[PDB]
């Protein structure tokens, strides 16, 4: 199972959330704040880039992917969407994908989720029904860890993604 | 008036339509295919980058903005969204903005526009009702131009955008 951090900010919240999960379930991880890609330019030479090849492969071999992203202007981050532009249905077709968006509070996160979900259907991923929106509340920034009340929520999400991975 | 090219592909179609517009109306132009930014990282140092400052400045000083993006996986380009991440409502507040998405297959185009409209509203831009979808068939890349069909549509769009500007 592969986890993916959407925030390009090393000091980002989504990073913490991504880390937690990747640790708890001992899952593979691609941290976009460390895994810096160039901006897609649609040329072939880019495909031969090593971080591009690595991304493509790690996604293909992934039995189930957890997609995390902050809400930047009522949408997923550009860092995330950029990486996705490098890939296609060739990697995502039928791929079990759980969505997770870190809002800044209120009713935020909905647009981000629908964005990710829409783009994910674009590449034919099997996006499970369960999706989560985490507010800064559920993020302990300094202690670099998640709140307790939302640890169950995530558990349910990961467990359900597993089930989907097994079926399809 | 400012035109922004969403496709990072130098050989991109969205780039042609963008150029056409910027030339036909002698507007300002930011071509993401050439104007290559780094991936946002929410760090202050990045803010002081010269391309970033020019981005903010050129957008703030625009009286209206034509936003073009190719549909990538039923969403705007990552290059375009990344650029947007550098900005905020501070440059977009009440900004008269027109939307354009380059996409093929009758079905496509709507998802990218809904994404552009949702995000633009996330920065309080004044997105006009008129938005277009340009099919690759209506764009001659080798000759670097758009079909005569499209020109009319684009005219109506630009003029409708200038109306908002004035208002
Ligand atoms: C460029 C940018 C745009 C933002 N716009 C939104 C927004 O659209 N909705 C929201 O809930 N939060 C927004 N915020 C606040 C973030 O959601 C908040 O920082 C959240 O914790 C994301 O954390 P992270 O990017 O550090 O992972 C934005 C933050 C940035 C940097
Ligand atoms: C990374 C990538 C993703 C794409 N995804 C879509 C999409 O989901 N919907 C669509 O209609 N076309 C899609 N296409 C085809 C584009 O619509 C087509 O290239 C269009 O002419 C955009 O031109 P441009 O990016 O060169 O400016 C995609 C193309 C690329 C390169």
């Amino acid at each position: 199972m592969l986890v993916i951090n959407g925030t390009p900010r090393k000091h980002g919240r989504t990073r913490i959330a991504a880390s937690y999960i990747a640790a708890l379930y001992h899952t593979d991880l691609i941290d976009l704040s460390e895994f810096v890609l160039p901006v897609f330019n649609g040329e072939a030479e880019q495909s031969e880039l090593l971080k591009v090849q690595e991304l493509k492969q790690r996604v293909t071999k992934a039995d189930a992917i957890v997609l995390l992203s902050p809400e930047y202007h009522s949408g997923m981050s550009g860092a995330l969407k950029n990486a996705l532009d490098f890939l296609s249905s060739e990697q995502f077709k039928y791929k079990p994908v759980a969505l997770l968006a870190v809002a800044g509070g209120g009713l935020g996160g909905i647009n981000a989720l629908n964005n990710m979900r829409t783009v994910m259907r674009g590449v034919y991923a099997n996006v499970i029904p369960k999706q989560l929106v985490l507010d800064p509340v559920h993020i302990d920034v300094e202690n670099a860890t998640v709140a307790e009340n939302i640890k169950e929520s995530i558990k349910e999400l990961v467990e359900e993604l597993s089930m989907f991975a097994k079926a399809g």
